[PDB]
RNA sequence: AUUGAAAGUUCAAAGCUUAGAUACCCUGGAGGGAAACCAGACUUAACAC
């Protein structure tokens, strides 16, 4: 039903190429967790060109990811170029402040990002620089110096997700696994939670990266206040596909903690013939279209 | 079936070099070899009567 990720140490979820050091997202990607589970889930025999295809008959439909520090649950929030992490007791009066007057607009939503921001008590950002070494000289091996920025964290942390189908959710509990880039380590543990589903609210916030099916692109760019109210638009890589060894896809997306317009959804919904419905439907199921309630803890996707 | 897999911040490197516990500094100042004390005490023996 619910599942906590809880990393044993700091993680590295990279991002926007490799050309500091390489710097780590604070979420991880749905497409991450999706092949951590995949992953776990595996059978070596439904290969097929379509990574996500694959991916999707290995699992159900996955529901977004924030953090739960220590009881708490923190939110991902950004104003644009701004990711912060916040209590929803604070995303409550937002959509009030969204449109709210000007001058109380900044003193708001910058006392959020900055004083409320709960990101740095939380979060460390280690560069961890290494080298290789030729086995017989025992000095560096030539062009062998590589760094990373690191997400280490300061207090125990946990990723949440809310996976559907319970029968996964049995040989998912207390596995170690390889959770995010260069070989670390997280473990999942799959508890019961009670969440609800599918609250009609002017103003949900993206929990996750909802994808763009870049035939509606113009369409939703060329008026953009009529969909997002707060947040970030990004053209973001899909990941890596460990069956074929290539990335994934690219593709627009509205960056986890945006802070969506009611509209958006029948947007969506509109702009989608049965092809791609059917290709966003799969992308969906692993977890790219969550949205919350600002009111509560409350998901649903946007298709399904 | 994870923007993945793989990769030792490793190698060489003397806390060394110059550098005086030295300079100035009286065992001196104060302090009576003094205080007390009789060169004195006393006659005895013998026989005669």
């Amino acid at each position: 039903k619910r599942v906590l990720i809880k990393p044993l140490e700091p993680l590295m979820f990279r991002s926007q190429g490799e050309f500091t050091a390489a710097q780590s997202l604070i979420i991880p990607r749905p497409s991450t967790i999706a092949g951590m589970l995949g992953y776990i889930l595996f059978n070596k025999s439904s290969g097929t060109g379509d990574w996500l295809s694959d991916l999707t008959n290995l699992l159900a439909t996955i529901y977004g990811t924030f953090i739960e520090t220590n009881g708490e649950y923190l939110f991902p929030l950004r104003m644009g170029n701004h990711l912060a992490l916040v209590d929803q007791q604070h995303l409550i009066n937002l959509p009030t402040l969204l449109e709210k007057e000007y001058e109380r607009r900044e003193k708001g939503i910058y006392e959020l990002f900055y004083d409320k921001n709960k990101l740095f008590q939380i979060i460390n950002h280690q560069d961890r620089i290494g080298i290789s070494i030729d086995k017989s000289t025992r000095t560096v091996k030539e062009h062998y110096l590589y760094s990373a920025r690191y997400l280490a964290f300061k207090k125990e942390v946990n990723y949440v997700i809310f996976i559907d189908n319970d029968a996964i959710s049995d040989k998912i509990n207390g596995k170690i696994v390889n959770f995010g880039g260069e070989n670390r380590i997280a473990k999942l543990e799959v508890d019961d939670y009670k969440v609800d589903t599918s609250i009609e609210e002017e103003y949900y916030l993206a929990l996750s990266p909802i994808l763009i099916p870049d035939e509606a692109l113009d369409n939703f760019l060329d008026n953009i206040s009529d969909y997002v109210a707060m947040g970030k638009v990004d053209k973001i890589s899909l990941g890596f596909d460990i069956a074929n060894t290539k990335r994934k896809e690219m593709l627009t997306a509205i960056l986890e903690g945006s802070i969506v317009k009611r509209s958006i959804i029948d947007f969506i919904k509109n702009e989608i013939k049965n092809d791609l419905r059917y290709r966003f439907s799969k992308y969906e199921k692993i977890g790219y279209n969550t949205l919350m309630s600002l009111c509560k803890l409350a998901l649903r996707k946007i298709l399904s």
